């Protein structure tokens, strides 16, 4: 085997994976705050305690993270994964735009827990304010993650295969 | 002659560690993103984010939630070589999370001022007496862990040509 080209093939696919994985983690943070921070507030002993319907700043954060995610996806350049990247970029804008569209419900300090959940809690009973689009975004990125993850393996399996 | 059998598992293993560390790094980036872009903001239908001062309570809840998640991820890291650098990050992670709880009087309510929020989660702010200082050190601890783990992968990949 050609240990020269395969080395740069592993280095390259790995770099791509890392980039994709970063977007994945950024998504995990939105899931974490949706599941743990909605309707909460810092508590000296238990970390988080109840504080209902003032989720505006928390939504703002989610939004900032979504635009950061969009930024990261646009930064991804890869021949092979190109089609799966554009799919993620598309769903990304859809999610970000739904939040903006729901500005009357999410664009204020006193955002209700119910509305917050409909915007960023992908496992909520109702997802009419963005959570639906978040759910699809996850799916899109996970697909891109699968591909990128395998390209790395394929490149690494050339060190022990014809 | 390079032992392509062991070197392959050496690359696969060190790479897994890197990803785990990189995820924590990314989660840290989300706290920086919301600190720099979401404090004192609210969703706006056209400009994405608009001014909405001093209602940073839910946003801080999110930050807290992300910090505990980070602690959770670091505790999951197991690696002989990086052990010491991991325990350093774990330590700083608790310090940060505990400073937030300690400042519950200022950060534990819906009406958290932009000034106080910046002192808790904006590592580049002039004053860092409510958590920012500790967040800065945490970043440093993780970046150090990132360096090491990033090189161990390089060293394992450079065995294919040395
Ligand atoms: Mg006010």
């Amino acid at each position: 085997p050609n240990l020269t080209e395969i080395s740069k093939k592993i280095t390259d696919s790995n770099a791509v994976l890392l980039a994709v994985k970063e977007v994945e983690a950024l998504l995990s943070s939105i899931d974490e705050i949706a599941a743990k921070a909605i309707g909460k507030k810092i508590h000296q002993n238990n970390g988080l305690d109840t504080e209902n319907n003032h989720n505006g700043s928390l939504l703002a954060g989610a939004y900032a993270i979504s635009t950061l995610i969009k930024q990261k996806l646009d930064g991804l350049k890869n021949e092979g994964l190109k089609e799966k990247i554009d799919a993620a970029k598309k769903c990304s804008e859809t999610f970000t735009n739904k939040l903006k569209e729901k500005h009357t419900d999410l664009g204020k300090e006193g955002v209700t827990d119910a509305d917050a959940k409909e915007a960023i809690l992908k496992t909520n009973g109702t997802k009419t304010k963005g959570a639906e689009e978040l759910g699809k975004l996850f799916e899109s990125v996970e697909v891109l993650s699968k591909a990128a993850k395998e390209m790395l393996a394929n490149s690494v399996k050339e060190l022990t295969s014809p």
